[PDB]
């Protein structure tokens, strides 16, 4: 997983911690 380029939408949200 990568917060800069999360392949999975779920990862982006988790990494974004909004």
């Amino acid at each position: 997983c990568n917060c800069k380029a999360p392949e999975t939408a779920l990862c982006a949200r988790r990494c974004q911690q909004h």
